[PDB]
């Protein structure tokens, strides 16, 4: 009956959770937070705010709960890309395993879902809160499953320059748009910014794409050992497909299936792009035209420190 | 300028996404759903109806989210453990990756919370389902990381009987419990009695303590996986701390030399559990503990659990 007296008092009761066990689970989260581009995300949220301004109290909350949904998002990222390393430093799932990173990762999702109740006492304004929420990380996963789908069946799919934008607008534009909405939703006070916002989630994973080869031309050009389809990359396989360069097609899809950590072979397959497909120029340019959108946006059907940003995209 | 275009014709248009892109990424989801159990976990939500009485086009989306967080849920746990495999066939990350598979898995949780806003359009009710179902999940994965936690610093932390129970309290009681409590603030019914919350938190660790004790049972009969996974199961709880109390540190040690050897070895699993069986006797009192558990709601003659 002493059992049974245990067993009815702990039926009764909350599931109990000391601030110990919380410490515990939130290893692999502790350890990517010690990671720099932070002061930026924080920077981008501050300037939109000059145009929606919302108190500072809950442009704080908007704050929290998009860096957990972005450090989650990047600790399972790296284990569904193989990444070594995040911001100089070595990932989460290779010091504490792929089992907590996982588990931690989805875990903070659900932190921020609950924060998303301190923004308002409203519950209209709540319930569209939670459908943003809802929709976007819906998106994000879309896109992101799509990347990792590509890459790890290639080549039963090769995704055209018009697939993978729209794998972007899923994938990268997810959070961005999240962010975004979520203050158009409260703010007290022109034209939606989701357009140009993006644009911006295009323009920045081009250039997170682009900078990933361009920088080991002159990092680790750690995307050719991941596989990925990015925006070069599928340049290229186009473009050998439509010019009729079989072999090039070939090697570029054999290489990209090898996995290689081989600076020789990856930095063959970068001067492929570069001197054979003309990829990487075309890529720098693509980035350029998209840019100068909104640098020759005058009339501001795009636009409302704003350019700035623009040029410090990397650091977010 | 062409190219403009088209850029601003995207930017101003919701991402695309078609049905074959649905179909890509449900792979391997619907890979799992050729799993049993389902004519079960909807058989309980249909009994609880009984006092609930949801209207059936309610009671069904319940039914919907609850498999997909179920689902979901096993196609991650099978990650997180390392299992080969999940009701006798190949689980779904050894077919299409762990990638694809965490990925498709969490998609599925927040296509789940989705349906959380269709069960109702009151305001104040809809704030009450999002709060149960995301208090659940919350305690959902902080039973799985503690479990996962155990037995990956193992053995810097053995839980005692009363960790584990609270564990199982998290891990376990949140399905459980989410499917309930979503059920009762539907309940169009005046006063269907007594909450059952207390009745689904013995029901859920019944069945965890029952699912470690099985996995070693089905293979002291004639495949232990939660061995070869290294986990802290019920038993193991039991003989670690039976082993300790009675000072015998040889036997207590080779348990978690067995445990940490993350071991295929048929031999050395049923050496593992004749441990079990002959030094700490751990399953026989694992299956009692089982049935005073059952007892508590076979003898419940004034219904304080029982509805
Ligand atoms: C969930 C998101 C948006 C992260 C995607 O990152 P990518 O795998 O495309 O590249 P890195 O962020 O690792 O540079
Ligand atoms: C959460 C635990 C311990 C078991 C999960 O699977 P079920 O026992 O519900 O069985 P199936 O859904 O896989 O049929
Ligand atoms: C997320 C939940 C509740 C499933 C836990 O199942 P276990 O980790 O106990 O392993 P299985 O025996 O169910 O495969
Ligand atoms: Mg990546
Ligand atoms: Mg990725
Ligand atoms: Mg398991
Ligand atoms: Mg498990």
């Amino acid at each position: 009956n002493k059992m049974e007296a245990k067993i009815d008092e702990l039926i009764n009761n909350d599931p109990v959770w000391s601030s110990q066990n919380e410490s515990l689970i939130s290893k692999p989260y502790n350890h990517i937070l010690l990671k720099p581009g932070k002061n930026f995300r924080l920077n981008l949220i501050v300037q939109i705010n000059r145009v929606m301004n919302l108190p500072k109290d809950q442009l704080a909350i908007v704050s929290q709960i998009v860096e957990l949904l972005h450090n989650s998002s990047l600790l399972i990222d790296d284990i569904e890309d193989n990444a070594p390393l995040r911001r100089g430093q070595t990932t989460s799932h290779l010091i504490f395993g792929v089992p907590s990173t996982i588990n931690t990762a989805n875990y903070m999702y659900f932190r921020a879902m609950q924060l998303v109740s301190q923004l308002t006492t409203k519950e209209p304004l709540y319930h569209n809160l939670i459908t943003i929420f809802n929709e976007e990380l819906i998106n994000l996963h879309r896109g992101q499953g799509l990347d990792i789908y590509w890459r790890d069946f290639l080549p039963e799919i090769i995704p055209t320059q018009e697939m993978y934008l729209n794998m972007v607008m899923n994938k990268t534009g997810g959070l961005f748009r999240l962010t975004l909405r979520l203050m158009e939703a409260l703010s007290p006070s022109g034209h939606s910014l989701v357009p140009f916002i993006n644009l911006l989630g295009i323009i920045y994973q081009i250039r997170d794409d682009y900078l990933n080869l361009k920088d080991f031309q002159m990092g680790f050009a750690e995307d050719i050992t991941e596989g990925k389809l990015s925006f070069p990359i599928v340049h290229a396989l186009n473009f050998t497909k439509t010019k009729g360069q079989t072999e090039q097609h070939n090697e570029i899809l054999r290489i990209l299936l090898l996995r290689t950590s081989d600076k020789d072979i990856k930095l063959k397959l970068i001067q492929i792009l570069e001197f054979d497909t003309n990829s990487l120029a075309y890529t720098k340019n693509f980035i350029n035209q998209l840019v100068n959108m909104i640098k020759n946006d005058n009339e501001n059907k795009y636009l409302p420190e704003l350019l700035y940003i623009i040029d410090h995209l990397s650091e977010l």
